[PDB]
């Protein structure tokens, strides 16, 4: 697990895109850098347009809902139970009512009888994809009917109206359930001639986050639209439930505050507390929801932990597939429990209670195609490659164990990346780059938030507790972490951090929250090497020996020991040993390539007159040292061709 761990250096784009991003944007290297991997160009890419994205489907039903409203006829927004089915449900729901709409709510064949008798259109919402037998409302008596969802169509869309993302040729957006009921309310304002359903957006972010969509394009613009309108929103129970957990207008807590305590009340039998919470317009009534998704959320965690406690300790080692089953277990914690033990594992997980199954699985194991080469075994199943989930017969479980670990065992150990951006700039530039990085927000399943690498000894190493939690300093910033195991760093450590801005008694303080920490180890990155780093002293012998050798025209203080000394000085285009470098690229030469400690060549060693593009060159000097010192080819290479470009 903590040995399938590996950590990639991010590559480095060409200088000439580097510094167009730079200057569009107008940010440092360091942030250009991340802008470039996240695929931030021009200033129009931090904020795009949030626009009536054009679903296939999405006209028609505007169509329809208008003709609905006109008529008075009666309709049932039918909707997902988790926070994207709920908050897309409350937005149809408010949004129609504020039309003049006859409409009501409504979440979960049995039933399809009473949605008949009560509704003259039917209104889904993030569901009915592959419903197709629910025909029966279509045909056995005229009721229309409308499905928004997103989850994967079948193979052939179903009867009634849909309005799917992934049945939109092209279209690179991928909105939720809730984003669609969003646009959907959006299409029908434009055919009644009003503005924008603005004030729904909060509602449509806080689904788009549960879900977690890509925060990119329309949904990244979505989102920035909705977390803003959060603190004074329309809705008094989203507003109260977001203050009740601190929401200080940032979308992690949407994804860890807010959306868990309404997803607690539907696991938790209790659904339609957290959809009367999004729907009342009374503060009393909020608050005291407030107060029940609390006691419910509670509840889950209570229970989370419990089984967690049980299972953890089991089916675990080095096993390519960890399935348990718990008999007596909560159905609707499992998932959660599976996901701690998958990510303390590096494995994936199936777990089994009261004949309900869940899965979560990760690399080269596909959680849905492991189901199914057990598909004889259960009653029912259906996934993706990340999560999946059953129903079967407690009695095949041993059955069902072997057939699944059978299947990981087809397949390599999963092994987790660790991505870097850069190495992280000297203390004293840390503030601009943390405030440049700051246009990446909101960070999420789209664009992440980008890690460092540190690396050096540890130094005014203080622990804070009786184990793990620990802080120390790596060359002049502060880190945090939670020593993995052990306690007490190794002489020299490597780490991965995010950097922070630390608010305390009305100062900040820039510092590092180290996400991986370990003894320094190979990393991962670089271009196909050419240049290999050697050792000074190891180099110098080589020289003196009588290699080829090269010796760059500055420093002639070197250059001179070497006439004095009587190197077989060479042009680097023609030398296998550089003992320096040349001022213009000379390729196809795997060379060997030595700087020095007091040499004239490592001063790539001092600061400048930062602020502009000669951060950029300090990037690439920094780069260059550090792979140099870790005898990184592939590092060294990449950092000298760029160093040859920052210089022409």
């Amino acid at each position: 697990m903590r040995d399938r761990v590996r950590w990639r250096v991010l590559s480095l784009p060409p200088l000439a895109q580097w510094r167009e991003v730079m200057a569009a944007l107008e940010v440092g290297p360091e942030a250009a850098l991340a802008y470039w991997h996240r695929g931030f160009r021009r200033k129009e890419d931090l904020d795009p347009p949030l626009a009536l994205l054009p679903l296939k489907g999405l006209r028609e039903a505007a169509a329809l809902l208008e003709e609905a409203l006109r008529q008075g006829k009666r309709i049932r927004v039918h909707g997902d139970y988790d926070a994207d089915g709920l908050t897309g449900t409350a937005i149809l729901v408010r949004g129609l009512a504020a039309l003049g709409a006859d409409v009501h709510p409504f979440i979960p064949m049995e039933r399809v009888p009473e949605h008949l008798e009560a509704s003259d259109l039917f209104l889904t919402v993030d569901c009915g994809i592959t419903n197709h037998a629910e025909l029966r409302e279509l045909l056995e008596n005229g009721v229309e009917v409308i499905v928004t969802d997103h989850h994967t169509p079948g193979k052939t869309p179903p009867p009634g109206l849909v309005v799917h993302p992934a049945l939109t040729p092209d279209l690179k957006e991928k909105p939720t359930g809730a984003g669609v009921a969003f646009l959907l309310l959006w299409a029908l304002h434009e055919r009644l001639g009003l503005p924008p359903p603005l004030e729904y957006a909060d509602l449509a972010a806080v689904g788009t986050i549960a879900d977690v969509a890509p925060l990119w394009g329309w949904n990244r613009a979505l989102v920035k639209e909705g977390l803003a309108r959060i603190p004074a929103s329309s809705w008094v129970g989203l507003r109260l439930l977001a203050e009740a957990v601190g929401y200080t207008g940032k979308a992690v807590e949407v994804a860890f505050r807010i959306a868990p305590r309404i997803n607690a009340a539907s696991r938790l039998g209790e659904a339609e507390k957290a959809l009367r919470l999004l729907l009342t317009d009374d503060a009393a009534e909020a608050q005291a929801l407030v107060g029940e998704l609390h006691r419910l959320n509670a509840r889950r965690q209570t229970l989370e932990e419990a089984m967690l406690r049980k299972l953890l300790p089991q089916a675990d080692p080095e096993a390519k597939a960890i399935v348990l089953l718990d008999p007596e277990g909560h159905p609707g914690v499992m998932g959660i429990v599976a996901s701690r033990i998958l990510e303390a594992t590096l494995r994936p997980v199936f777990l089994v209670a009261q004949g309900k199954g869940t899965v979560r699985s990760l690399a080269p194991i596909s959680a849905v195609e492991a189901l199914r080469s057990a598909e004889d075994l259960l009653l029912r199943y259906g996934g993706h490659k990340e999560a999946a989930g059953f129903a079967m017969d407690e009695a095949l479980f041993p059955a069902f164990k072997a057939r699944v670990e059978a299947y990981a065992a087809r397949f390599p150990d999963p092994v987790r990346e660790v991505a870097l951006l850069d190495l992280l700039p000297e203390p004293g530039l840390l503030p601009q780059v943390f405030r440049e990085l700051a246009l990446l927000e909101p960070y999420g399943e789209g664009n992440p938030e980008p890690l460092f690498l540190l690396f050096g000894a540890p130094e005014e190493a203080r622990r804070l507790g009786e184990g793990r939690h620990l802080a120390f300093r790596l060359k002049g910033v502060r880190v945090l972490a939670w020593k993995q195991g052990d306690l007490a760093l190794p002489p020299e450590v490597e780490v991965a951090g995010l950097l922070s801005e630390n608010a305390w008694n009305g100062h900040l303080a820039y510092e590092v929250q180290a996400v991986d920490l370990r003894k320094p180890e190979a990393l991962e990155g670089g271009i196909a090497p050419f240049a290999y780093p050697l050792p000074l002293l190891e180099a110098l012998a080589r020289a003196r020996l009588g290699e080829g050798v090269y010796v760059p025209e500055d420093n002639p203080e070197g250059l001179d020991y070497a006439w004095k000394a009587g190197f077989r000085l060479l042009p680097p285009e023609e030398a296998g040993l550089w003992l320096g470098l040349p001022p213009r690229p000379v390729l196809g030469r795997r060379v060997e390539v030595a700087l020095g400690r007091e040499a004239r060549a490592r001063l790539s060693a001092p600061p400048v007159l930062h602020t502009p593009e000669a951060r950029l060159k300090a990037l690439v000097h920094r780069r260059l040292l550090f792979a140099y010192e870790r005898r990184h080819p592939g590092l060294f290479s990449e950092a000298l061709l760029a160093y040859w470009e920052v210089n022409r």
